[PDB]
């Protein structure tokens, strides 16, 4: 059984924690629930850690007093089809392989599934670790509870004796790097300096051997990612988000200074010795838009190249951990600001951005966001009980599973079927424009080899490559973004028509240039 | 409350209406239900209209005495997925964009949804009005009752101050013209001369500014499209249909002179001054095949070009409003008869027809049509009630929703699952042949640029373009036709194999010609 | 098929019905829907019925214009 | 509230002209229209439970009244 420790004694040296702990709703929650500091207290001074105390990062540390939130979080949504590759005719991006050729996502890019699996899925996807990690067997793919208990309880490493990223199967890539893990887990929250910068007190950083880092990480989506364990108050911990919102002064709602001020973030820094080491962002309100924006954003979490001179931007560069914190129409400028692109298309040679699930930046300015609706309202609503204590569902999933709570309480004028029909109208229309955007991008892409071989000039090819960047951005945003337009249907529409416009411009340019070469 | 008017006084001048009204089942229905003629009666003579009386075109005019028919009509089938683009891998025509390139349907071609929405969907589709019209917001897409009450109750116009067709968003077209509206509404039934010919008494015609016309139109599928409001007897009002069946003497069943005589149409013309102005076609029987053929046919409703010399056929030409009234194997001849094609393929340059939902002409000769089965039997059957007055469902939808009434009363040997399985066998087989037809058409289409660039002669390209017309017709009929072969499975099969045969012939022709050029 | 009768002819002797019928929401609903009064009209006086007109009491007399109400009633 | 509100309410249609149901019957068959539009605080099962609480209690007193009437009669 746990025995409480003298918190007051801890506070003689931990005044920041004292100020958080004594004021919030965890004021009565003893440190022993999440720390083992016996040897630490015997050896520390206010200026010397002494023995490092243990800090529990497991979600069970919270589940004893918050079982409903834990259980609704770990629940597996079996209808969220697993390991479902998006590059197929029946999924999000039928022409993804042609369009993304040159990028690691060509090796595999599945639809998301339940949050319980985020860390294990990161480890086993074919693009991440060369196929080094697998579930112990194909049955373990069901075990959300096991994955939450710890990735290494359900995974195997093909070669525990080596730590290098390499291919273990031919059609894999080794795209994983330490920055990725920040959106899968925060088990390393005390071992990783802000942004993943080199730091004397950081075991891990952007430049770590990601296989070694991986082995040290266990739990998905730690409960403390959104809730300070000391104050119990709302926060974020993701460095790239705090960087965009606070360091870069972009605010929580870059398009709304008022809402940014009402629903803002306060950066709190923790030191190691005299030196700033890590930071959190306390939220003014329990704002799930910003909590979910820790991961559901477009980001760099990878090396890339400079737009200016094409040179490598490696993991050591701060730009390898970056939240652009920009809507689709501001993204190109945001990428130009940091002088960065992700990859060169394998066929066209164009410098291209790689977009990832920009749900947060898409949601801005949408009708629901402007009306003060937030991610949680549709994806983790309060539970409705005929008789019971209300709590907030932590099963973060499509509102189709809980339409009464997620939609119909607000939309009293609709039945469930009507609300689903409204969702489907948007997704159907958006998906048709995605598919047409791909058709046109693919038509352009296929002209590049013809053009090159016909002797079309580099100047014309470069003009087309510039158009490719735009056509790509304005399409990929929407295959990357998970709502298929629902989060901002007018923006999706405008962007995808822009994509098609750009591709058509490039097609015309190339066909005319090819035709002129032939005519010579 | 309505006050009845002296119908006998109206009849002193309206002898045609008298003959219809006094004999049918609306003999007791007073004019005041659908007309406000007070000032008209005070000012008219038998030879001068005087003040124009109001004629109600709203469906509510019928709904007071026929609520069941109205309510079953306005019902939204939410399972008829809305705004679902057909040019996608999971819909009717995965290669539609490549095959239809050059035509306005490339901008958007969704699957049909419930009849309540036909007018609003016509107005908001991306190919029609440059994106000028939108639903007031994305919630209104559910509101079938609102759309029936009036399009402009649920839509907005991006620029009420201008009336020209232009693009408001880049990836739109302005294909709509006044002829379209004849298959969406008949609110203009008193304002449109037969065929949309210029007429002194017509506010609207084929050559009208379609945006201005659009604003004057409100209701979908007026109840009087199939039912004369005066006699209550069965009719059609669509000019192009009466033209094909009566003016051109093709008959209601061009392949069956006997059935054409038993189930015929009598053209009734109404004058303005001394001049024929508009017409209806009274049906000998309540023949839904012909009622539904007012819209579910292949047609011209658009400008095109002449096959003979390639010259423009504009909206002013009668050919812009035309029911070919021909099965797929008679269509090429029917198009040659009026010297007409729709568009030139953007890649091949071939003159091509554009086919639209030829359900009526497909149904002819099929086993059900030969057995006297009609559209209504499968798509708007009598309701079966344990205790009640039977009426005819007006929810015109797939028989999958009412298999007992639509199929199984006739097919006593089958369970519902068996009948669905028989439907799916046909649609699966037909769809696989559609997909193969597209594969071969696409293969041919892709050879055109290669051939042109290899220096293949215009004569060879023109031979291939002639084959393209055939390959296209024999394929597109079936993506345009909504039953995926069910309405005439053997015809679909024969046509689609013909398409593939033609495409293969063209592929061989082009590959050989390209190979010969290279060998030189 | 029903042929309408001249209600004004009825109203000349049927003031109470006239006052009810002309004002309410059945003002346009002809008497023939529920009455066959041909011989009555030929034989009545202002105070004597003459031949008795037929009056339909069946619910179907209302079901043709109010099918939904009738069908929900008979279920 | 009147008899029709619970026993022949207006029909609820996603798309349609409203009319008054003339099927005069227990509200258990149409609780959404007959009870729950007014009693927004209840689910159907809660409303049914409230009906049954009354009916059960009342029927129990009817049975007891009969018991005592029968005892007197005998
Ligand atoms: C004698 C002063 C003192 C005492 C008392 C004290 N601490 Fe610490 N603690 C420190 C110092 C110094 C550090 C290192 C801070 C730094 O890195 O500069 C530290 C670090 C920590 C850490 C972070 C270790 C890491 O992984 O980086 C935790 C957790 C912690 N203390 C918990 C506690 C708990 C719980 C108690 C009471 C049971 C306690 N401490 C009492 C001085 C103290
Ligand atoms: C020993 C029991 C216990 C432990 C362990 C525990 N909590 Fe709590 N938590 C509480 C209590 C008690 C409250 C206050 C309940 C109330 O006042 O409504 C609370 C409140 C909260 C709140 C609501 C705070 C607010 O301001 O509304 C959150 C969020 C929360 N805890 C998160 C967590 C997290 C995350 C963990 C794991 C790091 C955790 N708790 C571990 C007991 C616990
Ligand atoms: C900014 C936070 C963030 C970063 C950093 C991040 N991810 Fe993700 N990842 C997400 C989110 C959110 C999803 C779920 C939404 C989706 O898949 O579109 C996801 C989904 C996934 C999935 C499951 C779906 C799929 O694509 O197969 C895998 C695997 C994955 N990430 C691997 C990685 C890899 C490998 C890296 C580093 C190269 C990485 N992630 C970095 C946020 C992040
Ligand atoms: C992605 C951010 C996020 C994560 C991670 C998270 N929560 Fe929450 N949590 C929320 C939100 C949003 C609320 C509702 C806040 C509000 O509306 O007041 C909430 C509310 C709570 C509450 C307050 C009581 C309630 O249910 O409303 C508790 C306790 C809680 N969470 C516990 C946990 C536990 C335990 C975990 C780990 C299993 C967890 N949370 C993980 C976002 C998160
Ligand atoms: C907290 C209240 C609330 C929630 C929950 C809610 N809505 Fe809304 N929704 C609104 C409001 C307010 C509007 C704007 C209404 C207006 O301006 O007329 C709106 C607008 C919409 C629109 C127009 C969308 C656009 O971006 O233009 C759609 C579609 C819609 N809602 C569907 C849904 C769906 C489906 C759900 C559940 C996933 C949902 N709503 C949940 C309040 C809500
Ligand atoms: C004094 C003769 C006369 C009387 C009586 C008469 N009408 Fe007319 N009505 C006309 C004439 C003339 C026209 C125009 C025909 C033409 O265009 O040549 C016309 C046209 C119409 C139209 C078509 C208007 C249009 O939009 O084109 C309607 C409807 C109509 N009448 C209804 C009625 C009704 C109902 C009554 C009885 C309440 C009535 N009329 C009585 C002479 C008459
Ligand atoms: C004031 C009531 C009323 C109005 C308004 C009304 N109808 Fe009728 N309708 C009738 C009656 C009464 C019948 C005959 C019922 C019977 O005899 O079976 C009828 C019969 C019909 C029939 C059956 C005719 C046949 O020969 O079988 C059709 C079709 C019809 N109406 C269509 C309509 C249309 C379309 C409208 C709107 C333009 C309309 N009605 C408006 C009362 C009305
Ligand atoms: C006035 C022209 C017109 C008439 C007459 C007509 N239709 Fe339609 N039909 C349409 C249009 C337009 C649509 C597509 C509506 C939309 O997408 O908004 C459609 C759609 C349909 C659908 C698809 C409905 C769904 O659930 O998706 C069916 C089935 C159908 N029609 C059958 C029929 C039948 C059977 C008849 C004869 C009883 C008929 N139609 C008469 C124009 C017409
Ligand atoms: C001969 C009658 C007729 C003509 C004229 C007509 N339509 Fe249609 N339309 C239909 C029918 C029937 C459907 C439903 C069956 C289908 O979509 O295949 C339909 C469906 C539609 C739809 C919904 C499905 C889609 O394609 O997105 C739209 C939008 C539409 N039409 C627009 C137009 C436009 C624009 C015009 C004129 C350029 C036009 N229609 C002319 C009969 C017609
Ligand atoms: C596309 C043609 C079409 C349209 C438009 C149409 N109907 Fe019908 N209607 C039919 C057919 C077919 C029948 C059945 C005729 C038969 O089999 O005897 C029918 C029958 C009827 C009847 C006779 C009673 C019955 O139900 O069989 C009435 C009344 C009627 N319709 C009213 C309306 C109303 C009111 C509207 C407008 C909401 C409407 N109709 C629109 C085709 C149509
Ligand atoms: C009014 C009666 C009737 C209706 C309703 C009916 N059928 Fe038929 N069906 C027939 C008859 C008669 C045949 C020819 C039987 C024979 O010749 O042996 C037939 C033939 C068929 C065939 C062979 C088709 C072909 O074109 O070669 C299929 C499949 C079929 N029916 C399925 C259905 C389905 C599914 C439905 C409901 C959508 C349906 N039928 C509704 C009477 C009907
Ligand atoms: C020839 C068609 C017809 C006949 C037959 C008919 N009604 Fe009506 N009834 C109407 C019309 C038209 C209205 C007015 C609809 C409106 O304005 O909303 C009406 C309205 C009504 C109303 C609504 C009155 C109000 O003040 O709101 C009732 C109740 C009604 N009728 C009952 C009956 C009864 C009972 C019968 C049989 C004795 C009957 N009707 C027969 C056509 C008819
Ligand atoms: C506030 C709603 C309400 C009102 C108003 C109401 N009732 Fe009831 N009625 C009920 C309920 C609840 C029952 C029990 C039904 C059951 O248990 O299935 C009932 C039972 C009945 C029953 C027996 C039903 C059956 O199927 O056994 C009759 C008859 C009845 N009521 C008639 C009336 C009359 C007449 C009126 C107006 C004087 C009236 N009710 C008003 C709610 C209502
Ligand atoms: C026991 C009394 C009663 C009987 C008998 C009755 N009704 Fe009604 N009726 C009502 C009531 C109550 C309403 C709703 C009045 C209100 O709330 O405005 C109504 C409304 C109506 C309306 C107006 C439209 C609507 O639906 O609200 C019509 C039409 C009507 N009834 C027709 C009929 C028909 C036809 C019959 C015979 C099948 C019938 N009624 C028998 C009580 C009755
Ligand atoms: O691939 N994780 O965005
Ligand atoms: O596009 N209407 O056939
Ligand atoms: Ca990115
Ligand atoms: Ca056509």
């Amino acid at each position: 059984n746990l025995k409480p420790v003298d918190a007051m004694q801890c506070f003689d040296c931990h005044t920041q924690i004292e100020d958080m702990h004594t004021v919030g709703k965890h004021a009565t929650v003893n440190c022993v629930h999440c720390h083992d500091a016996t040897e630490h207290v015997e050896t520390a001074s206010s200026r010397r850690m002494g023995e490092r105390p243990v800090t529990r990062m497991d979600l069970e540390a919270c589940a004893t007093c918050h079982t409903a939130q834990f259980n609704s979080f770990v629940e597996v949504r079996h209808e969220s089809h697993p390991r479902l590759e998006k590059a197929t005719p029946t999924s999000r991006s039928p022409m993804f392989d042609k369009l993304i050729a040159g990028h690691g996502f060509a090796f595999e890019h599945a639809e998301p599934r339940s949050h319980a699996f985020m860390l294990v899925d990161h480890f086993v996807v074919d693009r991440a670790y060369g196929g080094r990690f697998q579930f112990k067997n194909w049955q373990k793919v069901t075990d959300g509870m096991g994955a939450v208990r710890g990735a290494w309880t359900v995974l195997t490493d093909a070669d525990p004796e080596s730590s290098d990223q390499r291919r273990f199967l031919s059609q894999t890539a080794t795209a994983a790097n330490p920055v990725c893990l920040n959106c899968k887990t925060q088990d390393h929250i005390l071992d990783w300096a802000y942004m993943g910068d080199e730091h004397e007190a950081a075991k891990w950083s952007r430049t770590s051997e990601v296989v070694e880092f991986a082995r040290d990480l266990n739990h998905p989506l730690n409960c403390f990612m959104c809730h300070d364990p000391h104050s119990a108050g709302p926060r974020v911990v993701r460095d790239g988000l705090i960087n965009a919102v606070v360091d870069r002064g972009l605010g929580t709602y870059p398009h709304d200074p008022v809402k940014s001020e009402q629903q803002g973030m306060t950066k709190v820094t923790f030191q190691r010795g005299r030196e700033d080491f890590r930071a959190i962002g306390l939220l003014d309100t329990a704002d799930s838009n910003v909590m979910c924006a820790q991961c559901h954003v477009e980001y760099n979490c990878n090396p890339g190249y400079q737009l200016s001179d094409g040179s490598r931007v490696g993991m050591d560069d701060r730009r390898a951990n970056h939240f652009f914190w920009a809507n689709v129409f501001d993204y190109k400028e945001a990428a130009q600001e940091i002088d960065f692109f992700d990859f060169r298309h394998a066929t066209t040679g164009a410098a291209l951005p790689k977009l990832q699930h920009p749900e947060a930046e898409t949601f801005w300015g949408s009708v629901h966001e402007r009306n003060g609706v937030a991610c949680a309202d549709c994806h983790m609503p309060k539970v409705q009980l005929e008789n019971g204590k209300v709590y907030t569902s932590h099963s973060q999933r499509t509102p189709r599973d809980m339409m009464g709570q997620a939609c119909l309480n607000c939309h009293a004028e609709w039945t469930e079927d009507q609300a689903l029909y409204a969702i489907d109208y948007i997704k159907n229309y958006t998906h048709g424009k995605i598919v047409k955007s791909e058709y046109w991008l693919a038509k352009m892409i296929d002209l590049f080899p013809v053009a090159k071989r016909a002797g079309v000039s580099e100047d014309v090819l470069n003009q087309a490559r510039e158009l490719h960047y735009d056509a790509h951005l304005y399409w990929e945003w929407w295959t990357a973004e998970n709502s298929v337009g629902f989060h901002n249907p007018d923006q999706a529409r405008e962007s995808l028509m822009t994509s098609i416009s750009k591709s058509k411009e490039a097609v015309s340019l190339l066909n005319d240039a090819i035709d002129a070469q032939v005519a010579v």
